[PDB]
């Protein structure tokens, strides 16, 4: 009567846009992908050339969420987190202690427009800024050009704003095709 239920699910998050992320409420399953909110700048021989206007604003996301993704760029709302030693989500007891952290801002880094024909003209756009968490990110060990991501095999643990919390492991960065950009992933949310 007074422990809400554990929620225990898996997802595949198509993230293979670079225009986009995809905001994900770990509590009901409820997703919203939208374009990139910042001023974004086209780098041309190694410096800032151009701009294309800021648009929208995350009052735009009518749901409530937990963590978003963009290609395999992972962040959290106003979250924070650590990459446990665990394999399996049963030895992962609770919250456990540890040194949290929370997303950081990136600026002029993340990629939001990528093709070979402007790479070749030494040009391509990146987001005047983004928020990225630098524990997440790791779920990534490798990831070369052309070639399969190799995943880490570690539990994480990421603590939310309102108090819950998720133990996640990620399983797939490809679909059955090896696009990559298909992000799937088991967690265990526990509701306050």
């Amino acid at each position: 009567d007074d422990v809400k239920e554990t929620i225990k699910k898996s997802k595949t998050i198509d993230a293979t846009k670079y225009e986009m992320w995809t905001y994900v409420n770990l509590e009901t399953g409820q997703t919203e992908t939208h374009r990139d909110f910042s001023e974004w700048h086209v780098m041309k021989n190694g410096k800032l050339l151009e701009t294309i206007p800021a648009k929208g604003s995350e009052a735009d996301i009518k749901i409530k969420w937990h963590i978003a993704i963009h290609r395999f760029d992972i962040r959290t709302n106003e979250g924070e987190a650590i990459a446990t030693k665990e394999t399996e989500f049963s030895k992962v007891t609770g919250l456990p202690a540890g040194d949290y952290k929370k997303d950081v801002e990136i600026k002029d880094k993340m990629l939001v427009g990528f093709n070979m024909a402007d790479m070749m003209k030494s040009k391509f756009t990146v987001a005047g800024m983004a928020k990225v968490n630098p524990v997440l990110k790791t779920w990534i060990v490798e990831n070369p050009m052309g070639k399969a991501p190799v995943l880490s095999k570690s539990v994480f643990v990421v603590k939310f704003k309102d108090g819950s919390y998720a133990k996640i492991k990620f399983t797939d960065a490809t679909n059955d095709k090896q696009e990559k950009g298909h992000v799937s992933f088991n967690y265990e949310f526990q509701p306050k």
